[PDB]
């Protein structure tokens, strides 16, 4: 059974998983802009 050792290693996870999902979601906003407008 793994009630504390369990959330440390959720806790540690979640901290490296935030900034995964931080640096994808700026990725995903260049491929849709990419900073070329087509009618401006």
């Amino acid at each position: 059974a793994s009630r504390a050792a369990l959330i440390e290693e959720g806790q540690r996870i979640a901290e490296m998983l935030k900034s995964k999902i931080q640096g994808l979601l700026q990725q995903a906003s260049k491929q849709a802009q990419d900073i070329q407008p087509a009618m401006q």
